[PDB]
């Protein structure tokens, strides 16, 4: 109802986009940032050109995440406004094209892990890619990437079936729940499109991650698991948990519903007389947004996914005003982005229709 | 028309009278000196694949092709203005073509992953400018030095237009830009003038096409781009896109540009400083001038010239030139604060531009 | 005990970790620095990636020492707290993996000494590697590296047997007692694991180093020995001595016990009314921490090994407060590390359970 | 002539009297110490393909050939001035020729895409200076060390002049410069002096050719360049081009330069500071001095010397030297603030220069 | 015997080292600079590693001179203190090893003169190398390099016999008397060790350099001679003369005794009430230390060679105090070295026992 200080649109306005069949003017300005300027906008062309990311100082290892989060937001744009669905589809085609460039996945080879980023392991990369293939096809109805999608889904399914633990590692011997969450969601999306049952593996996964990987009282996942030693790194992680619960809510909403109030009690600090909120990254600290610095931004996405308007408003009042948004020539820019992936994650949270709603996207 | 405005080098009346006087203004001559004078570092020092002039101005690689082409367009009008500079213009156009073919210029096509050959398909911004340049070189000089290449490229363009389900050719795969097409189509008109052929016949279907989803008739403005694989049109209108397109189209179908020009002005042009100045908004729904690539005002200067709109030309040049702080040192022009990319190139072109139709009708040497 | 100014935990608390079966909170915060943040933490993955060391400006030639000192501390963490044994094992797996990357050992080739860093000489590198292979296996029970450990132990043993002096050189014609000390301890660890007697060569080594290499009155080793000429560089070195006596105390405690009081009288300056201590690197100077700048930090390790709580306290009061530790988001950082290898050596000294206790580590 | 002006090292009378006294001035000697003294970093330390001296002065690569050549030309006059320095001069010329052949010097030809061989065709600025240097080396020394190469290069030059439809040879393809040709032609005169041949006969047709569209005979000034493919001449007159050209031509056809010299002065030379100083505008239609490559005043100093114009020499050197803040430290000369490229080279050359005709007539060793 | 301001030891103390069989403490601190710190000290190892020189910004072309001058000093340390003889030998072994690295001699190839630095010409490089081979063997008694020494001596002898002028050039056509003086001394040393008569060539050389290459009234050599033109660069050079007279004094003491007083009159300025002296590099100037900047430092060496304590004292008072020596952790450093090769040449002059005394060094 009331526009908070430094905000571009109300929480109510974000949540009402889909009912209005229109994105807010600031979301439109973000899409302009994404698409407008020749050569340097991130969605200018399908080529293996990364000038947009160079200009933002994106570290190489983060590029795959930036593209994927953009793609996730774009899928919701398509659902919100039928008149932007073709644009969204176009941008998703670009996203998938760029994602396959060696500048994006080549860390796998440079780090010594292999020359092929798909064949085994590396689930953060190939999970996102497989989700993107599916969202592109849900938005557009095009089979342009279906051959590849059929292949990658099967690699994923086969690697899950072959592993003694439920899921797939990233680097060899590094297991992350948040990266697996994306891979499993990608199976749901393939099943929606094809009528298959690759998603049947999800139960065993949800059982596995609720053992040593979770503190069920705190509603929080541990940082990682390492199959060769059986070790779990003994610190709970807010950003890990927020991202994971958000994606799991589209598969097993009960799971996320169970842990969500505990997660909030463990990590979320409300401040400024109830107007704002910020998220501690681990236990035993008062500091917010430690570690990779993304706890509050992923919690914004979680709040959106769970329909928690009050927490969404508090978090965006913490994140957005200090970053000093402006809209210049109808395009959005932030003078002081507070983290990596800033515009990407604020975009995604502003539009996000729910993973379950994306799974149910009506045909074009 | 005839009082010299603050910070200006010559009056708008003087620019518009160059052809009648058969002489360029002294500042245009000073720009030609910047272009030609100093060993090794002037842009038109030699035909080699050397780009020191552009290194010194910090031209981004992707922009070089545009810089060369806009110089070439201006040089063709110099040839028409002053017969005594026609040979110099021909010389510079020979260099422009030579440099345009260097891999430093076109090599982004390969680096981006689109192909090793920049002519064979797509890439119409590059090859459209190249083809127009081949034609202008030959109109100016009467030389057939590049005719074999011109005959080949013209036919690749024509064939690609015939094979496409939409009217025209893409740049990057799946990126269609009306402005880049406008240059390719004009190149056909120039080939026809020189050869007596009818490649220009394809222009009608193109003008029909762009007046569908690609134009907003209320605003006399083209949308940013079209993307054939999805059928998407990026839903923002673009001033610099429009200005450039209407300017080139006015040499092919003057009525088309005349139809849209008053709308285009109302949509994008802000007159300010009590009527003395004007600046151009790049898109709708903003008060800001010169957003995006930052070239709206400079391409509108070209359009104003093409349309004979002396008042708007004067207003725009009053906005653009004085803050850039021109000076002429040793009879050569420099700007202390160029306001955009392609600044000296576009202010040169607008000052000399005789009209695309007049260039098509250039008398033989 | 009282917490001294600028300190994170008391000396009593460090010395009590093993009895409490728990690391202090600041040691845990160091382990979080080591393990927490994606890509940039030193123990993020097994890959040949060194971002953590790039961020700290570690000179190439120091990387091998950094890894090894971390590994030595990790072995003690395994002994302190059974619940961190799996984590420690995991980190040691990473340490061994990284230690084998050419970024770590490649100076050997770049300097012109050979393309293979194991086959001969180069005992600083291969001695640490061999000790690490053993510690990994004591901590984990895993044979992952046993084939390599068997091979390397035999190269070391053979090279010792073939040399006319007791031990092995680093660069050709450069003999250092500290580097040899690590190699010899590696034989003791191999013997613990396998039931062999490679450690029998230790007696002749201890006899040899007590000739021209030691000033027995000062309880101090000379800098180096150079077999081709028979020269010994005629300056005594505190860091050399402190490291060597520390490792030797796990093999022949009497040897170190004999020299330790003399070493202290030779090099250690107590100051600030008995609260602090700092160590001179050589004789004939009043300056502390000359040379490689590690005399006080290695003496901290020695004091821990010898059970000298008062000197430990004094040295840590000199070293830690000016480096301005803080714990941010439950992870330790120093604003002003006073030397190379700073966080590594303060970690190691805080947790070190004694080289003899590591040799005796009970099975998992 | 004989009061020492402010900031000067020696009087004009003293420079002009060197040859009559058989002794260089102390500042010239200090320059020769700069050139020869310090291990590794002096420019004439050794024959090797090392360029530290030029690295320390920030000489651009493309300028190195010119620096070596101008040193060589000054060294030839040193040999004539003082017999007791003739052997040193010869030694330095041996080094100059050696260095001139190093790829760091001529490699721009290949990097710019014009060929792997810098001698075979075109590239007359390089190979003209090289050919003149071979000749001066041999006049100074009597040595045939480079005679086989000199006979070859002289013939390549002669053949290329005979095969061209215009009189002379280009630098980069299609770039004709009169100053670069003047050096090539003078090289033929030197070869003829040494061998008794008549390659210099081609000079008459050259002097006729450069007096057509390449000259403004009323202003006594040459245009910047000629471009044989188009026939264009770049329409700006150039002071440095003219001063250099007239200086070299005065050793071949003294009447040619005597004709144009007063006109050249009126066109370009500004006397200032109550008659004590002079500075040279690079082109017409400006008040600015030393624009362009920044060498008009320094080449005019050389011309004044060649023409025996002591007053103008004095005025120019009063403009050039004092602000550059010479000092002599440990009997070696340095400038704190050289005012242009090639500064110490051109001031050296102008201080010693005995006249190109006199170099042609150098007595045997 | 009074210690002058800013000096580390008295002139009397330097000159008395050999009688006391001990180096002064500051010379010992220089030897610590040279030998102490891992990796970065110049005499750390025999490898082709040049960190020490990188840290002092030594130009590539100067490295060969630095190593040689260190080696010359080291030979006198051997003679001063029998207890440092083994160390000196060790360092000389390193010096020879380094001298052979392409980083040291590779300018010869980069300049276009050839791929082999000893086959012909290049007498500055190969003269120093040959002298070094001989000093190494005098100090140590070792034949480690004898095969190479026998070959190089014979290449030098053959080249002298084949030339129409007495000696050998450096770069083609560049003849320097100082570079020849080192080659000729190398033949004396070979003869001492082997009983041969390669030194018989010396007489014709001493005759030759006293023609157009010397101004006998001024006691000064010209800069260089250029056989192809017969030119002599017409400026006399103090550093050239000082270095040449110093080495010749070990072969024909009368030659240097003849010219020495003239050399001083020509180039040496006594100042500061007789306390200091500084050397002009050429005639017709008042400025000191022009050109390569080494006139005063090579005159320091000459004064030492000639036994001229007063001039030695005066020069060292000019050179050392402004360079602001300090000894930190028993190792010497200069804050403001006044020239290239500064620590090397002050080291050499402080220890130098006389070239004739080095030729007469007793066996180990
Ligand atoms: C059905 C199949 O091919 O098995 C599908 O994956 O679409």
């Amino acid at each position: 109802a009331e526009l908070p200080p430094g905000r571009l649109a109300t929480t109510e306005d974000y949540f009402a986009q889909q009912a209005k069949q229109a994105v807010t003017p600031d979301v439109m300005a973000q899409l302009a940032y994404m698409n407008y300027i020749d050569f340097i906008s991130p969605f200018y062309s399908r080529g293996c050109s990364f000038e947009a990311w160079e200009l933002k100082h994106t570290p190489q290892r983060v590029i795959k995440y930036s593209i994927a989060f953009y793609a996730y937001g774009l899928a919701s744009v398509a659902l919100i406004d039928p008149k932007l669905r073709a644009l969204a589809g176009h941008d998703l085609d670009i996203a998938v094209s760029k994602m396959k460039c060696k500048r994006v996945w080549g860390d796998w080879e440079e780090d010594g892990f292999g020359t092929d980023p798909i064949e085994k392991e590396n689930i953060m990369y190939k999970g996102h890619l497989n989700l993107m293939y599916g969202l592109y096809q849900l938005v557009t109805g095009s089979r342009r990437y279906e051959a590849e999608h059929a292949h990658l889904t099967r690699i994923i399914h086969d690697e899950i079936a072959a592993n003694p633990f439920a899921g797939i590692v990233c680097e060899p011997d590094n297991y992350f729940v948040q990266c697996n969450s994306v891979a499993y969601l990608s199976l749901w999306v393939y099943d929606r499109l094809h009528g298959t049952d690759y998603r049947a593996a999800t139960r065993a996964w949800l059982d596995f991650i609720q053992k040593d990987l979770i503190d069920p009282e705190r509603g929080a996942f541990y940082l990682s698991y390492h199959p060769e030693s059986g070790a779990v790194k003994p610190w709970i992680s807010a950003y890990t948990t927020a991202w994971t619960l958000a994606m799991v809510h589209g598969m097993d909403p009960a799971f996320s519903e169970r842990y969500y109030p505990r997660f909030k009690q463990t990590f979320v600090e409300v401040y400024d007389e109830g107007r704002k909120a910020r998220v501690r990254e681990t236990a035993g600290t008062d500091d917010a947004d430690g570690g990779v610095g993304l706890a509050s931004a992923f919690t914004l996405l979680l709040a959106r996914e769970m329909g928690d308007q009050q927490l969404f408003d508090q978090l965006l009042n913490h994140l957005e005003p200090p970053a000093k948004p402006s809209i210049v020539s109808a395009s959005l820019r932030y003078e002081h982005p507070g983290s990596l992936l800033f515009d990407e994650l604020l975009f995604l949270a502003k539009v996000h229709a729910g993973f379950g709603a994306l799974l149910r996207m009506p045909p074009p």
